[PDB]
């Protein structure tokens, strides 16, 4: 195979303390290498026994405690990508990342990073932490994320507007006892906002989670009803530009659903 001595040899790398006294060229040098073992133990972690193997080694402790907060972005990136590779696939990596803190310090770049790219593999981290734990989901919960994922959706660019409302949607089909808390927390609201927004594709998402959120629910049913919100006019107004055409035909069972289930 070769695989084990590979997946040492990036740790051995990755281990190295960041070179002190260093000028430009050293500095990029080094961060290319330790870019390189990070895309070498991804290859390696698309197979869960590698994936294992590297959490036995503990490669999460070194992801979590040093490349997170790394100071370069391709570090950070990487590093949020290849915990989102060993942990999507099995449980038990999930956990033990879980009890590393990643989650908080996953969510911060979600919310705060300064590149794009380092935010879509958090966002996909993330997402691999949270949707079959009920444990991580908690904390998810406890630290703010859904706040998150909202900011994500209101911000500029469109591929983590997509993906976040995609988890959302993902999240509340999947974990119905939290729309109480979601309700509560005026996401009612904070959705429908978006849904006034030009229309593009992540809508279908951020309706379909409107949907959850009313489905056998009097408390969403009230909010969508408030008469500020003006949801119904949003709704009928969407239905009408969607009506004919095959591909939004899932947005629009979205909206038809919100309209019978609020308004007659």
């Amino acid at each position: 195979r070769g695989e084990v001595e590979q997946m040492k040899s990036c740790l051995r790398v990755l281990s190295q303390p960041m070179p002190p006294t260093a000028g430009e060229a050293e500095q990029a040098a080094d961060q290319q290498e330790r870019e390189g073992a990070l895309e070498l133990l991804a290859d390696l972690c698309e197979n869960m026994d590698n994936a294992a193997d590297f959490c036995q080694l503990s490669g999460m402790h070194l992801l979590v405690g040093r490349y997170l907060e790394a100071g370069a972005a391709g570090l950070r990136w990487r590093a949020a990508q290849l915990i989102g590779t060993c942990s999507q696939n099995v449980a038990a990596i999930q956990e033990q990342v879980l009890g590393l803190g990643a989650l908080r310090k996953l969510l911060r770049l979600l919310d705060r990073d300064a590149c794009d790219t380092v935010r879509v593999k958090a966002l996909f981290a993330i997402s691999c932490l949270v949707r079959e734990q009920e444990a991580g989901l908690l904390q998810f919960l406890r630290l703010d994320g859904f706040s998150v994922l909202m900011r994500a959706m209101q911000q500029q660019v469109q591929k983590l507007k997509v993906k976040s409302a995609f988890l959302l949607q993902n999240l509340l089909v999947g974990h119905p006892e939290h729309k109480g808390t979601l309700c509560s927390m005026g996401m009612v609201q904070q959705l429908v906002a978006l849904v006034r927004t030009e229309h593009s594709p992540f809508h279908e998402h951020v309706l379909g989670a409107l949907c959850s959120l009313v489905t056998d629910f009097p408390q969403g049913v009230r909010e969508c009803r408030e008469p500020e919100l003006g949801l119904e006019e949003l709704l009928r107004h969407r239905c009408q530009l969607l009506q004919q055409h095959e591909e939004y035909q899932e947005e629009l069972e979205f909206c038809e659903k919100l309209l019978q289930t609020c308004f007659s």
